[PDB]
């Protein structure tokens, strides 16, 4: 007699003893009231939203929702360890487009990119990656650079993190510490397992629905070619059966790849960072962190004006500000281009001021 | 207080309620022993499993597993809803190669396919489509053919089908009626979603592992250009697992099985005297007359291998010489043709001494 309640007791104490060394909950259910919070804030506009989908890729980026593979569709792995086969042997082994202000995330399977012999346990507080893995903007791409750890480059070392339950939304929380050049970092996780929006019918109990990916395609092309742009780590989330636990490598982009800037453009251009008040002549995280603040701070101020346009750059903006005569050139696409300090006694500073033409 | 008891407890009636209108079990937690039986059962040689991976697309066929797209990167989905457009207007309306007997079983979402604003209800024993599907092989293609219904063409209703749960193995099965040409069709269930196989650690308990597809890339390409329709409606958890979704599943026309397709046996069916077949009309019943003759001549203990057939390399002759038929087969497998050896005229005298045909 009760043999199945005897082996549900048992899956029921094997899954919260996982789950309680891999810091997981299991997902709740949704009353109306909850659904409607976590809704509203997942669809803020800085918004990085986690799936927990067991067995996915994803690609997240704020103000246009979460990209999902799952299956055997997901080949996307191979590229991942093609790289894993190349550090047998240059610090950047691959760089992979995925695509053509703004954050972003990929996140797959952790347990596929694990050193020799590795099976990643729940309870660990970091993993020794061989390879890990940085978002940057490169040359209008969104792309992925895979970096050979070890010592002279990058710690092999990853922190699992650990997310918290919001008990008001029914969605997890995890947090990335602050770093040079960004503010602490959340990441909101959907535990329900979501690969495609469900259609709002009786068929169906209310859930949080993450926003899905629109507009550009998502495809990964092998693109030809420091720590402190790794903000990546491991966090665990229940499997596709939903009683045990998987472990999921997630990276995010570096603090000076943000879509208005890359670390490419401000290195092209610190050759101006003086006009903007920066003494420094080397470049390196902090100078070049220095020069995209400073920049910043000129867009914000509140006496800094659209005014004119870059001939070069068609359809480009320029943000001139009257007191340190200082103009910025965001291209059409909002990415920063240059700045510089206007001469108003020069020949095309004149013609600048009067004209609006840069 | 208790207001998280309350809302499970009526999340639970819920589920209850829509899973009964579904014919839908949750699925279960398995024993060692169980998954055992589970995979053993799931590695059958003939074995066509469907996984309830939800919102998935899958692609099954006898001997080489379950091939899984979910996300995004679902995109063939414009597939069928380009179709569903082009049907405002010809009965068929896309043909989609999958990739390069052998059985094969195509499932993806049936909201998909229903009308526009239409909501498939959970209950309902039929469902009318505006598109239904089938599995054919052309030209070593396993390919996808979808068909307007209506008057004109295919009826509109397909049947909603529910899965009986094996208390042994803990998989489901659903099982098709026999048809002109083949015997009932029992189709394999793994209720536990499995998008890929989980690493084999402790992080996992014991679940059944569904043979997943290796071999030949499968994508999706349009191709230029009934009782072969064995489809149907059965549903499954939804992602959460508190609801239901319902899935639609398409199965290849009996004739239409790797060894054999409809076309090539339309092709050849000149032959069929040869085989014992006066009928001269070509349609199912007579196709399938010679479709069954040539698996009797290639069943029969008398029937041996014999010589090759130059024009076609690698191909192989299944010679009996009690009536004196050939058979032969390509080296991918596939039938060719047949007909029966003349002793005394001087090509059929060449096989007999020589094996060259």
């Amino acid at each position: 007699m009760h043999e199945e309640a005897v082996a549900r007791a048992e899956a029921e104490k094997a899954k919260a003893e996982l789950f309680s060394k891999a810091g997981v909950n299991q997902p709740p259910v949704y009353t109306q009231e909850m659904m409607e919070r976590a809704n509203s804030v997942m669809n803020e506009q800085g918004a990085l939203v986690l799936n927990n989908t067991a067995s996915s890729v994803q690609l997240a980026m704020t103000g246009t929702g979460v990209w999902t593979a799952a299956g055997d569709i997901a080949g996307n792995i191979s590229k991942f360890f093609s790289n894993a086969l190349e550090k047998v042997t240059s610090p950047l082994l691959m760089r992979i487009s995925l695509g053509a202000n703004l954050e972003a995330m990929f996140s797959l399977s952790a347990q596929m990119l694990a050193g020799q012999g590795v099976v990643i346990e729940p309870g660990a507080t970091s993993v020794n990656l061989p390879v890990r893995g940085q978002l940057i903007n490169s040359n209008g791409q969104l792309a992925l650079d895979l970096l050979k750890t070890g010592n002279e480059s990058i710690p092999a070392a990853v922190p699992v993190l650990n997310a918290v339950r919001d008990t008001a939304t029914g969605l997890d929380k995890i947090t990335l510490p602050a770093v040079v050049g960004a503010p602490s970092r959340t990441i909101l996780v959907n535990p329900v397992p979501q690969p495609s929006v469900p259609t709002d019918t009786g068929n169906h109990q209310p859930v949080p629905v993450t926003p899905v990916h629109t507009g550009t395609e998502v495809k990964s092309v092998e693109m030809p070619v420091d720590v402190g742009g790794l903000r990546d780590f491991i966090y665990w989330r229940p499997d596709a059966a939903g009683t045990g636990v998987e472990a999921v490598y997630v990276m995010l982009n570096d603090p000076l790849d943000s879509g208005r800037f890359s670390r490419k453009q401000l290195d092209k251009k610190y050759k101006h960072a003086g006009d903007f008040g920066i003494s420094d002549t080397k470049k390196n995280r902090e100078t070049l962190t220095k020069f995209r603040d400073a920049i910043e701070e000129h867009l914000s101020d509140k006496d800094t004006v659209e005014k004119g346009t870059y001939r070069r750059e068609k359809g480009s903006k320029v943000y001139f500000n009257p007191n340190t005569m200082n103009v910025v050139i965001i291209k059409s696409n909002g990415e920063f281009l240059s700045g510089w300090k206007i001469n108003p006694d020069a020949d095309n500073g004149r013609i600048y001021l009067e004209t609006g033409e840069l």
